[PDB]
């Protein structure tokens, strides 16, 4: 979204890490790679042409807090998922051990909350509550992930806790800071977040025409029964249901090929996509009144891969 | 300490956990054992005889926040519990911070900075622990970040809440915290005063060159210094018994204790103006183990 502002947020994060004054932490931080900063792009979109410089800095600080929280959650998630990689490069836990990845995440969380306390109680509570739900969602995700899950309601709760509510809280917080209608943007954030994670789960099992890279097929192998698998399970005959369950947490090329044929057989890809489009439509609906081209741009683009 | 108050805090932690509304979390929480709640005792000691009910409740909420931060750090520290520990730790930290959100900027910043510092401390401990350490200043920096500063911030925070001299109590907490951790390191290699039950000897084995080891290293001859360094991060009875004999040979136990007494005295001296019987008792007891 706006390069110069994202660049300023990137630099604020670096400054905040240096403020911790620890050569060891500087070392750990140097191994974390760039971020798309999707959340900052969404939040920055609420800024006005005439936002005063003092308020703009506060807004950049808010975006910095949100990105650091996001980074902290990813650091802990990589530990819990025993991930050795994050975007083709070695994870922090792979390079410095689980303990360091965990502490580094705590450092990101605490430094972020420290700065957050200067935002006021309304914003501080919205974001700190979002971090509480992110942690509840993470626990829910691995407990539900212990065995094949066919209860779609548990899936929806996890998506909302681990992804949707945080984006909702981030947008609501920026609206509050900029004295905008917090309800409208919280609503846009929640639905955008739901669509975003559904498409993300979709991209794990189906090709992104735009890239030649093949889908990772990382989810089911890791115990996550995402929407595609839930919708497929509801259409499979008894025999195939047995097979799908037997493939839970298994890892092989043949299982991937079988799964792709089954999704095609029951039109799961389009069915999954349509579920996300409902949320995408709701997001656009929420900001119908406003005239935010950036948000409308992002809300439409998430649905097209 | 005040057992009725500690009980109320214990119950607040339980109700705060239930407010998260997660059966999975309730299950993980039921596995958490009791706590001595040393930090609540120090903080509760600042309350006046006739503190009003509204303020009292705020004070209890503050102790609850501090005890949950303490539990969260212990959980993450045990990762050095599977990933259940990392998860439950985040739950404790986040709930505590959410409630801290309602406490006013000064207290919110004091405690969040404390968590930042103790996390920095943990990291310093791991990195410094990659090889034998003879630099005592690195040890003190670690003790301050990982243990002393949080106790300092907890007392400072309660002082602010109760409108007392924050400076006096922060000073008490910092010094008490240094003594506390020194004694803790001593208890890892010496027998405790009335219990059966031998010392764990977990520190040096884990790569931590604690005060006893630093003071010993300073007295050993070249031959024994070489042995000690070679025993770094090793686990054997031979090493344990050799170390015990060396501590005795150079009066290290007593030298370590005197060091802790210095901070204990500085702590007492900070609240001398005060006449706080509970705090004085604690600073004293910390040293008698
Ligand atoms: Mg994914
Ligand atoms: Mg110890």
């Amino acid at each position: 979204m706006q390069e110069k502002q994202l660049k300023a947020i990137q630099n604020k994060i670096a400054s905040w890490i240096k403020e911790i004054e620890s050569g060891f932490i500087d070392e750990l931080f140097s191994k974390i790679g760039p971020s798309k900063m999707l959340r900052s792009k969404l939040m920055l979109a609420l800024l006005n042409e005439k936002t005063d410089a003092i308020l703009l800095d506060k807004a950049l600080n808010l975006c910095t807090i949100v990105e650091m929280i996001q980074t902290a959650s990813l650091l802990h998630d990589d530990v819990i998922d025993k991930a050795t990689m994050r975007r083709k490069l070695p994870s922090i836990n792979a390079l410095f051990g689980n303990f360091n990845a965990v502490m580094l995440g705590d450092v990101f969380y605490s430094k972020a909350f420290f700065e957050l306390s200067k935002m006021g109680e309304l914003i501080a509570q919205a974001l700190s509550n979002a971090v509480l739900r992110l942690s509840r969602g993470e626990i829910e995700d691995v407990f539900v992930g212990e065995c094949f899950n066919s209860d779609k309601q548990k899936y929806w709760r996890i998506l909302e806790d681990k992804t949707a509510h945080f984006i909702e809280a981030s947008l609501k917080s920026m609206a509050i800071l900029l004295n905008k209608d917090a309800k409208i943007y919280a609503d846009f954030g929640l639905n955008f977040g739901m669509a975003f994670q559904i498409i993300d789960d979709l991209l794990d099992i189906t090709q992104d025409a735009k890239t030649l890279g093949k889908p990772n097929f990382s989810d089911f192998k890791e115990g996550k029964t995402t929407l595609p698998y839930l919708l497929l399970y509801e259409k499979l005959n008894q025999h195939d249901q047995g097979l799908l369950i037997s493939y839970f947490k298994q890892d092989s090329h043949e299982i991937i090929e079988w799964t792709k044929e089954k999704f095609k057989q029951y039109g799961i890809i389009e069915e999954t996509l349509k579920t996300a489009q409902v949320y995408s439509k709701k997001a656009l609906e929420a900001i119908k009144g406003e005239n935010n081209l950036i948000l409308e741009k992002l809300a439409q683009d998430v649905i097209s891969r």
